[PDB]
């Protein structure tokens, strides 16, 4: 009759279950929460909140001086909302401008009386009670429809049936609908006391010959709806359908206040005409259920007439009222959210308060039974009614049924709005993912869902790891512009490239295509005789064989390192993780210019390959010293007197390049002087007089290649300065590059001045990231595992708000959504002054 | 897109205009309602009613202490229910237990603050806003769904929608839509001033550049709808039509409180889609319109971007706000009943506060203009729009367009449910009547609408006439088991029924049915020799003609006093008047036990024939006296001495009858003790011996007749008590009836113990009803006319309370609904004691 909706999502603040799994663990266990009326607040009795005056304004971006104004049900709303997308897995951010309705039943305006009985101007807006639903719009900036609804105490499921209709006409694409009642004020108490409604023993005794009366119960409850179809389609969990919900009133009644039998099997039949469904497909049905002495036997005789008859199995039977009281405006959601928690637990739950059936409700005739005992619950789908009636005689019945190998090493992305929030939300995931519950689930769906159903919020970590126990081990722990540095040669090193090949088919894929081109520029002409290999296989042997020895000559090291640095770039990009500046030093600023679009991946492997061979053939005799001393004190020295300077890498760290014994000399000076001074592990004096032999060569074979302007700025460590366009485009420039210093100092500087506040070295350790700091510094990858080292960094990047992409982390995954504890909120006290 | 909605009916209560020809009055005069707080009650301004305090409690049937613990703003929508109603033309007792929805706009509880600011039992129901919407649904004993909605300053227009949306679902079949905001409590006044948004001129300055904030109004107002289809198909007057209507929430605006223009562009663009309406055929807007600063200038953005942009022609926009202030959430039912006044009256009228335009609002450039002055309204059908936004950011959008010789003598019926409220009702339908409206108005249309569009109250008259000037005159004047008893012989008169037949198809073809039966007999064997003629020419014959003189023969008597009872019987019938008990003197029994299904009309018609020929053809000498003395006296005084007892017509009224010189014996006795004596006007000595000699003739043709038992109840005045079956159903009976005493008393004695408390004689004059007074008593047709005769009588049965079907009256007249004043009501002060 009516295209079904889906339930999404759901939340509740309920007596003692201030969540759905403490919800179940209530009804479940058969217990209580009525009680007695708390020291901080038939009328001694009642379901209470723990607090009802506590509340995260932080978290919501609302003053304290707003929140102590703010009714404590608008409140309570906005938790319910957050948590109730979150349960669905939306994150609400992507909501922002949508078609998002909010649909709300509410009765009562307690704190408005207690402000009542110093004027401001949060006032206003904290004590309408249309703001209960429209600061939820507001808050989420949806555009939605957005109401609150009073038909007293049907009014949260009338809230429902409205959030349907507006899915079923295209109004919403998505509802919050339920309803809130907090029993703050003694004006209130008073007022249902005296029309004489309430128990004196403070139970419902809901279908039981003591039926007295009803107690009061506060707390509140939201369902995420959308269409069955819609849902589906975006795969979202489904934790129950709507196949149809109705609305009447009882018209004609013996006084205002008494129900109608009449108007009651009336609403029934129809509203299971519609939803397509007979009385013997029925298996539980939610009563309003107040045990009130007349109303307890209408309800049972309507429901009798319109689904006992039909049936040859009693129908059974229960309300919540007879754990939670009754929650007047708010009564019909908890009703709901008992019958989609039995749904999906696929159990019945004892209904309370029932021992001897009323004398005036004969069960037997009728063909209904008060459900005793937790017990399954199995086809006669399962399908269960849920009512909600009025004391003005607007009536609601719902009719509900039951819904229709990924990386090695994983990431756990937490977040939350403070320092204490997030150690909470690990607290709490910790204690989740070690639960029965946590433990059903995949530590790769955990992974999944923390990454991609999940808000990132200001205050962020990453653990990682193999399996849950290590996991948790973590989370436990934790409870208690980008400038890319592409690196040069002394940063290869055996097997660099091979974890990061085996753990990321990106990286892979992309090291293949580089390792291809340059494996064909290498046997035409290769810097060891005979060798018509793979440079892979050279990069990924074990440090001290024959291959690894290869890695070292700088005919292979060079093409190594553009092969190692485009593969990693490659796989950043895919995470989402990309640069505004780059810089290499050396031979790194051949990478740089190929990722920023200068050169073709051809181009650059001609150009790094020829500048590999023609440098290898040189002969031996050169050396290279890193010296503690200035560009000042260097020049100085050498103006006095084959050698020159290399590098310029701080304002007191300069490499010296030349003939062995001329570097010596200078070594020996700077040492002599108390100075640090390191010889570089090379085969040739790099930067140095020594190159001046293959400049000519290597000149004819960059005017071979194409250069374009640079789509990323791109700093000179020739100029130590940003690059003109025109720079980088001349082969003359890469000749002087080969020959002429480093000025990487400068260009760290230069990138300082443009805004870069963090620096990320592009290679296989972390030479030019000790070099930055010496002039935020991460390394892409440093004693552990490439894909370890890596995703520490990447780590770091996002905990200092970096949008990384960790959904595409988990590509190539059958991700299943999983069920995450809520945002732990972090309450405050905010009230009325008097 | 949507199926349209017809509106059939409003009804509107707002300062200075307590009804929609008012409120036309107050809005075409370019007046303002704004005024200073009222005694008994920016913020020294606003629209108020005259009174809130008066209600007329005893009109629901609702006890002086429930009216006093009750919300004035429920009472005043329980008034504009039933003048809604009344004002479509529905009799609202017609409307109990069908789907009829209720939905109303509050969003302000001021009654409850002063009580909470003696704790009883009616302050429950009386306090609670749900009741505002659910005691209409209770007072009607309606079925459809029945709700309040809050989204503050855009409750009512919401409310709208949502009644829209039920009609267009089939959940309800009719609908009340709109809203109430009274502003009672000095506690709201102050909170609105604290929040700073009140004009301190007290003024909605709409467009203008005084713009300074808004000022406050109270008042209510309602339409019924229905599906354009369903209300075409039943005839009903068309107001207005919705063609379509849209809700949306601001979402992300620059604070909770500020509107966006975004949010009212997609709002616009939305709904004049599925409206199927372009910008150009858009003739006016009714603006949401406040006077404030912020709103003012970003509701003239929008409808500039949307509805100004597609023209060629400024759109004229204005705001009921200037008039009457702003009603909160009840604005937006202000708003859209000032629109479909507009429409119907195929007028616009002045935006008040109006002279130089917000700098802030370019009104060229948008293509928009305050509409300053009253004017006819042309097509660019009329369309108009009506928006009305909430300060949380709920908005909602209405498209409303332009809706797409009878009895001689005229029953006006008027009650009410009191004598001062009848005295109310009739001076009001006076100058109603008097007025241009009421000139405009057919009084066959007048009478027709009072019959079948009002409802029939406790206290009852009926008023007559040939035009407006007689009836509206008997208003001015009024302003300061039912037992038939039929006629006998005596009762005749010359031109009795030619009036009725004149008057009354229904008599004319059960009179000329009867006659041709009739005609038939007498001209097989008439009782003048010669006469083969016609015997209604006979009985409509001008007094003192020769056919005149005919209608004494007792030949054509009897079948004359058959043919006129039988006719007024079956006239009565097609009114709904009918007995529960029928008796007649002599000849008027033949007539009782046909209509009482004894006798078909065929056996009836031979019956009274020969019963008349036969008694015709006896001989002169036959006399009958009325005699002031009782049955006993006569029969003492008979027994002591061709002559007997007639009649007895009461305690002390006997006929005696039989040879002219006994008779005249008996009469001097009587006289001679000084009693009344009255020779009666008769051919014959009825009901005496000499009638012995036609017995066995009479006894002949009763015996060729066909007796079922009866299928009412009817007395004998042969046993003078209720006919067993059997009795009537014998030969023997009507013999027996020719020749014994009519025992009139004791029949008259039988019906009242069988609860009989009005009499109606069913004939041509008076005779048989002075005669049971002299044992409610009403004449069917006595100085006047027989259809004014006939009026006064039913008027009288219907008085009293018999249920008159005065809608056939009317049967055969192309009737138009008219537009009556709604009840009078009678108001007294019901308030809290402090
Ligand atoms: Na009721
Ligand atoms: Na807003």
């Amino acid at each position: 009759s009516d295209e079904p909706i889906a339930v999404i999502g759901l939340s509740c603040r309920l007596p003692k279950a201030s969540g759905p799994q403490e919800l179940w663990q209530l009804l479940d266990d058969g217990a209580s929460a009525v009680t007695r009326v708390p020291a901080d607040r038939g009328a001694r009795w009642g379901g209470f909140l723990d607090r009802v005056d506590t509340f995260d304004a932080g978290f919501f971006g609302i003053s304290p001086r707003e929140a102590a104004a703010m009714d404590p049900q608008q409140r309570l709303v906005l938790e319910l909302s957050w948590e109730a997308l979150e349960g669905a897995g939306l994150v609400p951010a992507t909501l922002r401008d949508t078609g998002l309705g909010v649909f709300v039943g509410a009765a009562r305006d307690d704190y408005a009386t207690l402000y009542r009985r110093a004027v401001d101007h949060h006032a206003m807006t904290g004590l309408h009670r249309s703001l209960i639903a429209n600061r939820i719009s507001y808050a989420l900036g949806a555009h939605g429809p957005s109401m609150v609804v009073d038909t007293g105490q049907s009014s949260s499921l009338v809230a429902v049936h409205l959030a349907c209709e507006s899915l079923r006409r295209g109004e919403s694409d998505i509802a919050l609908a339920g309803g809130v009642n907090l029993n703050i004020a003694a004006e209130s108490a008073r007022e249902t006391a005296a029309f004489g409604g309430l128990s004196p023993d403070g139970q419902c005794f809901t279908f039981d010959a003591r039926a007295n009366g009803f107690v009061r119960g506060e707390g509140g409850g939201l369902v995420v709806l959308k269409t069955l179809r819609r849902a589906l389609a975006d795969g979202d969990l489904v934790h129950g359908v709507i196949l149809a919900s109705a609305v009447n009133n009882d018209g004609p009644s013996d006084t205002l206040t008494t129900p109608s039998r009449r108007a009651q099997e009336s609403l029934l039949t129809r509203v299971y005409r519609r939803a397509g469904v007979t009385p013997t497909e029925v298996g539980y049905v939610e009563l309003h259920g107040t045990g009130t002495k007349v109303g307890d036997p209408i309800e049972a005789a309507a429901l009798g007439a319109v689904l006992g008859t039909g049936r040859d199995t009693p129908l059974p039977v229960g309300s919540i009222k007879t754990n939670i009281g009754h929650l007047e405006g708010a009564a019909g959601i908890a009703g709901l959210i008992k019958a989609l928690l039995q749904l999906r637990r696929r159990r019945l739950v004892p209904s309370l308060n029932f021992s001897t059936p009323n004398p005036d409700i004969p069960l037997d005739a009728l063909n209904l039974r008060v459900q005793q005992e937790s017990a399954p619950w199995a086809t006669p789908t399962l399908v269960a009614g849920v009512s909600s009636f009025g004391m003005g005689g607007t009536n609601c019945h719902v009719v509900v049924s039951a819904a229709p190998s990924g990386p090695a090493l994983l990431p756990w992305v937490v977040s939350a709005r403070s320092p204490q929030a997030l150690r909470d939300q690990a607290g709490r995931l910790a204690a989740w993912a070690d639960s029965p519950a946590g433990r059903e689930a995949s530590p790769v769906d955990i992974g999944w869902s923390l990454a991609t159903s999940r808000t990132h919020f200001e205050y962020r970590a990453v653990v990682s790891g193999s399996d849950r126990d290590e996991l948790v081990a973590s989370l436990r722990a934790l409870a208690s512009r980008l400038g890319f540095l592409f690196s040069g040669q002394g940063s290869q090193r055996a097997g660099m490239g091979r974890e990061l090949y085996g753990a990321f088919p990106v990286f892979a894929e992309a090291f293949d295509e580089v390792c291809g081109v340059l494996d064909a520029l290498l046997g035409a002409l290769p810097p060891s005789e005979g060798w018509a290999g793979s440079l892979r296989e050279v990069m990924f042997a074990a440090e001290g064989t024959p291959d690894s020895e290869l890695l070292d000559r700088t005919g292979f090291t060079q093409p190594a390192l553009f092969a190692f640095e485009v593969a990693l770039f490659r796989l950043l990009e895919s995470w989402g993780v990309r640069p505004d500046f780059v810089a290499g030093h050396s031979v790194g600023e051949i990478a740089a210019a190929h990722v920023a679009g200068v050169l073709s991946l051809a181009d650059a492997c001609r150009l790094v390959a020829a500048r590999g061979r023609l440098m290898q053939a040189l002969p031996a005799g050169g050396a290279m010293v890193a010296v503690e001393a200035s560009e000042e004190e260097v020049a100085a020295h050498l103006a006095g007197e084959e050698v020159g300077i290399a590098a310029v890498n701080g304002p007191r760290s300069v490499v010296v390049s030349g003939a062995e014994d001329a570097v010596e000399e200078v070594a020996e000076h700077f040492a002599g002087l108390g100075r640090r001074t390191r010889r570089l592990r090379v085969s040739h004096a790099f930067h140095s007089p020594l190159m001046d032999p293959m400049l000519e060569d290597f000149g004819r074979v960059v005017r071979g290649l194409t250069f374009d302007a640079p789509r990323l700025p791109v700093v000179s460590n020739l100029t130590g300065a940003l690059a003109s366009a025109d720079e980088l485009c001349t082969p003359e420039y890469w000749v002087r590059h080969v020959r002429e210093a480093v000025r990487f100092a400068d260009g760290v500087g230069w990138l300082a001045g443009l805004g870069v506040s963090t620096f990320v070295e592009i290679g296989p350790g972390g030479v030019l990231s000790a070099l930055t700091q010496e002039c935020g510094v991460v390394a892409a990858v440093r004693r552990r595992a490439e894909p370890v080292a890596l995703l520490s960094a990447v780590g770091e990047l996002f905990a200092d708000g970096y949008p990384v992409d960790w959904t595409a982390y988990f590509a190539g995954w059958p991700a299943a959504r999983v069920e995450l504890p809520t945002y732990a909120f972090q309450r405050s006290r905010h009230w009325l002054e008097n």
